[PDB]
């Protein structure tokens, strides 16, 4: 198949004009199938940004948004949804609980279908609940059962913090020593990402002693997407449980969790899948699982529906992830995010995906073409090896490129001592943001 | 101080009326204070009201809502404060988590002041997280350290079946046999409440191994509002960590968890304090325990604001609940909460208590007058040993009361085999409702 950097070199050709000619973004995004999507979205203005030097831009173009990694845009429809939900509340209150679009009860699992095909799961492996760092403990709990032979836990050097904190607490609460049992693969010296052969190595090596692997999908820093399956049939071959945070993969780059036989994983909904900051999280366990797997910690919303309410204290526990789900789900949150999934249903990851390949190749290709050099992409340049995310560094000492993007109405992401991540997404970043994006750094680094 | 009973009689008097006229009600509502806090909230009419059999009803008329102990109903301004943060979001995105009203980072602890004065305790002492019954258990992860001389868990028979199954799967987390380690104190023969002196014997007798005395603060079945100090001075007379499950509690009877030395309280925040269903919870460590009653699961936002998002990885955990508090805050739920809060600020706990007093002490005295034998208040009659709530049994075998009541627009708990119960809260119930839905049982009961 067509690599982007060829797509927009024979559309350029087609066009009659030079590949980093703004005809070419133009025409992309006309292209576009996915290009009505924006309209679904509310964008800011540049002049409504806070760090914004309202002479450096024009008022009332709208922001270059590159950071829907970290806090995606909020679907217009999330006030109606949250809307028909507070009507409820107001009409019948407490009978909320068992009617409507989203009974209060069952509010979780009436959107939890719009997830199927998100992150590759049936109905019963997925929950909706908590929040991420939270379900990756909980998970942890009946995962992570470390023996005198199997006890540690083999993660990225450099996690995202959260992780890290989880996983050393998981590591005290079984008294284990920490520098022994808390293993974290590092790069090789002078390089940043993870080599996938070096990743297999240490598998392959230390795996006995391996209770549980907990990796990223995406890695937050570098934007390195990992080869999930092949990270799990590794593990696996060493008998460990193989389990992915994938809060920088979910509504990214596609996933099979079921059919690639993932153990478990956990997300956030306030990224990629644009749920509003602190959404309700997930969790998948897969259904091998189900009869095995038990919660470590259970409340009354792990016990099954029709009979939970009789109030009688005789635990009757519901198979698989939704046994892990203690309480009763927040309605506001479930709102918000099945304003988002809809969004996603009609998208399609498939089609999202594609666009993005084009679109952070299209970013690669001119930023490679202006500086192939001072500009230097860690992210790994194999299209099936990252997602939306490029993290790219800078050789400037006199200008902190970061500081001039922001000011012009970049939003994206500092990388310490001088560098971006940049992450355009499919659903409402279009190929003109990327064109411009390119113009305002050019300039910057120009001087 | 005045009962109840003799302000009822005394007001009568001064009306030149019968105790049981409907212009008593109507005179208490005049010198409610705090009867304008009414027109805060939506209350379902009737008409609306899915049980309804509108035959039976005036259309128009509002419902007789005695259900605010499990639902509460909706602040009006809710919507108002979720407007504020849907706005921010749309205009600015990822710039909220650090301006506005509610900076997202720190959404909770914006509007934790608010519940100073409702549990009694400091800000550093209160966390506004997740959901009630995940709460318990994190404070139970890091409470609960069982030994061979102490390892048993002190909690009332027939708990809410949420902490009944936390409790177990805490135990069983352990090892321990949960018939050996599972104190429940049942009523004696013929009682349906615990005797205080009763709790007392058992926390003497056998506190010396027991770790950790888990109470409700208020029976959601009973209606029984145990005595908190008495209960927390006796058990750590004995050498036993006490704490409560609030839920029934909190907006409810006043508290004063730091002055009584409370070890440890959760609680959730869609019944009395009026938040939406599956809303944002709470809970209070005593800040004795900052620096020895260390979390046992820990999240990157249980690190120390100031240095959090230099993302090292180096731990510089909060003292006391706040390094609890796992995972970035729902600013969503955080708005409901808010809005619910800023009327308990104008309303103060004390001046509701008053009026619940008097209102519930309004409710028991019609029951009683009318039907003195057929009708039994199992809830505490002393004024200090309930809230809001009263739970009702009947006998009148040809009757569905509960059905009876519920056809014509009051809305309440159903007791099996034949009994409700009715919290009429003071925010927004009135005497008027109390004597009309007084007069609907009084025509059920004559048939
Ligand atoms: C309502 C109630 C619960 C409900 O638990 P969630 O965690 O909020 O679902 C738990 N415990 C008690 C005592 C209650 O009254
Ligand atoms: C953003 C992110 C988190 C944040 O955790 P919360 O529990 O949502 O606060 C955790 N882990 C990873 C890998 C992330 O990218």
């Amino acid at each position: 198949l067509e690599l982007p950097a060829d797509t927009v070199q024979r559309i350029a050709a087609e066009l009659k004009c030079h590949p980093t000619d703004e005809r070419v973004a133009l025409h992309l995004d006309e292209e576009d199938k996915l290009r009505h999507f924006r309209e679904c979205f509310y964008i800011p203005k540049i002049q409504d940004l806070p760090p914004v030097d309202l002479s450096l831009v024009n008022k009332d173009e709208n922001a270059i948004y590159f950071l829907g990694n970290s806090l995606g845009l909020q679907p217009k429809m999330v006030k109606t949804y949250l809307e028909e939900e507070l009507d409820k509340w107001a009409k019948i209150a407490a009978y909320g609980h068992e009617v409507g679009k989203r009974p209060w009860i069952t509010g979780d699992e009436s959107i939890v279908g719009l997830m199927k095909d998100i992150v590759g799961a049936n109905e019963k492996e997925i929950a909706l609940m908590n929040a991420l760092t939270v379900n990756l403990h909980l998970l942890m709990l009946s995962f992570f059962k470390p023996t005198p032979k199997r006890y540690k836990i083999l993660l990225e050097a450099k996690a995202f913090p959260s992780d890290h904190y989880a996983i050393e607490s998981q590591l005290q609460l079984h008294g284990l020593n920490i520098e022994e049992s808390m293993r974290m693969i590092k790069p090789r010296e002078g390089e940043e990402t993870l080599r996938i052969e070096d990743i297999l190595e240490v598998i392959e090596k230390e795996g006995d002693s391996i209770a549980v692997i907990l990796f990223s999908g995406v890695h937050f820093y570098t934007g390195q997407h990992f080869n999930i399956p092949a990270i799990t049939k590794a593990g696996q071959a060493k008998g460990c449980y193989v389990g992915f945070d994938l809060a920088h993969a979910v509504g990214n780059v596609e996933l099979y969790l079921h059919d690639w036989g993932v153990d478990f994983a956990c997300w956030c909904s306030y990224k990629y899948l644009n749920a509003g900051a602190g959404g309700i999280a997930g969790a998948f366990i897969h259904e091998k699982h189900a009869h095995t797997i038990k919660p470590a910690l259970v409340g009354w919303f792990g016990h099954e529906l029709s009979t939970r309410f009789k109030m009688d204290n005789k635990l009757q526990l519901i198979p698989g992830v939704c046994g892990f789900r203690i309480s009763n789900p927040p309605i506001l949150l479930v709102c918000s995010l099945h304003a988002s999934l809809e969004i996603f249903k009609q998208a399609t990851m498939k089609a999202l995906r594609k666009k993005s390949v084009l679109l952070t190749g299209y970013l690669e290709y001119l930023i490679k073409h202006n500086y192939g050099k001072v500009v230097n992409i860690i992210t790994p340049s194999h299209v099936e090896e990252r997602g939306c995310q490029l993290t790219i560094t800078f050789s400037v000492p006199n200008k902190d490129v970061f500081q001039e993007l922001e000011k012009r109405g970049v939003v994206c992401d500092k990388r310490n001592p001088n560098g971006i991540r940049v992450a355009p997404v499919p659903l409402y970043n279009s190929f003109h943001d990327v064109y411009k994006f390119t113009n305002l750094l050019t300039s910057i680094l120009d001087s």
